[PDB]
């Protein structure tokens, strides 16, 4: 989808939990300070539920799709409170934004 639409719409419904713009906080969502290529399951402070901690992926543009589509399914007991996003466009917009949020 669109990178800007991604970041806007992200911020609209995600930033509440995830202030990935600089140096927000964790606090009910880790600030997504470099996902793409970073081995999941190991955050140096707040490292989520064990269900996610145990996941040991590399938050790539596959795992991110499956998660954002169906996060409770992807991880059976994430502390993420999300269940659907819009339709489809957002799963393409968001996952365009974060693909450079990981590098701005
Ligand atoms: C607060 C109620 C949340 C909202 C709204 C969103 N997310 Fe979230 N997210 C939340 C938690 C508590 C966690 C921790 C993981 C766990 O299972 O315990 C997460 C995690 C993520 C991650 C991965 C974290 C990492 O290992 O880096 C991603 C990629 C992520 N969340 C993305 C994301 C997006 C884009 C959101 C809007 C559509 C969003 N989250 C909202 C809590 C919450």
């Amino acid at each position: 989808g669109d990178v800007e639409k991604g970041k806007k719409i992200f911020v609209q419904k995600c930033a509440q939990c995830h202030t990935v713009e600089k140096g927000g906080k964790h606090k009910t969502g880790p600030n997504l300070h470099g996902l793409f290529g970073r081995k999941t399951g190991q955050a140096p402070g707040f490292t989520y539920t064990d269900a996610n901690k145990n996941k040991g992926i590399t938050w790539k543009e596959e795992t991110l799709m499956e998660y954002l589509e169906n996060p409770k399914k992807y991880i059976p007991g994430t502390k993420m409170i999300f269940a659907g996003i819009k339709k489809k466009t957002e799963r393409e917009d968001l996952i365009a934004y974060l693909k450079k949020a990981t590098n701005e």
